[PDB]
């Protein structure tokens, strides 16, 4: 591809135990030093969303995913999120590249129920 990254099998992995073992809370990516591949940094069991805030970078960009459930009223849901989080304070330099390279891990994943672009400030 133009992007040249390559998603690791680890990732592709991570992903899918999520979706279809149910055995994964969350996944959080990030891009190897070389900004070849993406990789995981981390992945939980913990349902607690304050632990999953916990796992986010304040000065560096991620990519993650979250098995998100909530309640309708027409019987509890799941959707499996993906997440941009790329920080107001993260460097220039590397909001580009995880901008860049975010289609390549997006496109790798099918079953995604909605796609979040956060950025925090300070
Ligand atoms: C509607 C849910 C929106 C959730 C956005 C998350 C806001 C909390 C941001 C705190 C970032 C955590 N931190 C400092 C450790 O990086």
């Amino acid at each position: 591809s133009f992007s040249g990254v390559k998603v690791s099998p680890e990732c592709l992995e991570a992903f899918q135990e999520l979706k279809l073992g149910k055995s994964l809370r969350y996944v959080v990516f990030k891009m190897n030093d070389t900004k070849t591949e993406i990789v995981v940094e981390k992945k939980s069991t913990d349902k607690d969303f304050d632990t999953f805030l916990g796992d986010l970078p304040e000065k560096d960009c991620r990519y993650a995913i979250y098995d998100f459930e909530f309640n309708l009223g027409e019987g509890v849901r799941n959707k499996i999120i993906f997440i941009s989080w790329s920080p107001d304070v993260a460097p220039i330099k590397s909001k580009m590249v995880y901008s860049s390279s975010k289609d390549t891990l997006r496109r790798a994943f099918t079953g995604i129920g909605t796609d979040i672009q956060a950025t925090d400030f300070s």
